[PDB]
């Protein structure tokens, strides 16, 4: 349900999506990151069908994150037509991530 991407596959399953895709970039060490896992798991089931949930480890794919500017983790980018439509940084708890979902989804 939770896409795994990878530094090979970000430009096909993000960029040549057809939808909205939100990117969550994480590492194992990372415990803000581990805090809100949960709540992407949950977040898939309740906007399914009008949101696709991915992730990519930074530790494992060095080179995407980059590329975006990403200064920190946790950080999740909002892809629209593929490019960044909105960016949040920082750990959030379920209502935050729902307010800030279903503003930038409209």
């Amino acid at each position: 349900k939770i896409i795994h991407v990878t530094d090979d596959s970000f430009d096909t399953d993000v960029l040549k999506a057809d939808g909205a895709i939100l990117v969550d970039f994480w590492a194992e060490w990372c415990g803000p990151c581990k805090m809100i896992a949960p709540i992407l798991d949950e977040i898939a089931d309740e906007y399914q069908g009008k949101l696709t949930v991915a992730k990519l480890n930074i530790d494992q794919n060095p080179g995407t994150a980059p590329k975006y500017g990403i200064r920190g983790i946790p950080t999740l980018l909002l892809f629209k037509n593929g490019e960044v439509a909105a960016t949040k940084v920082g750990a959030l708890s379920k209502g935050q991530l729902k307010e800030f979902l279903d503003a930038n989804l409209a």
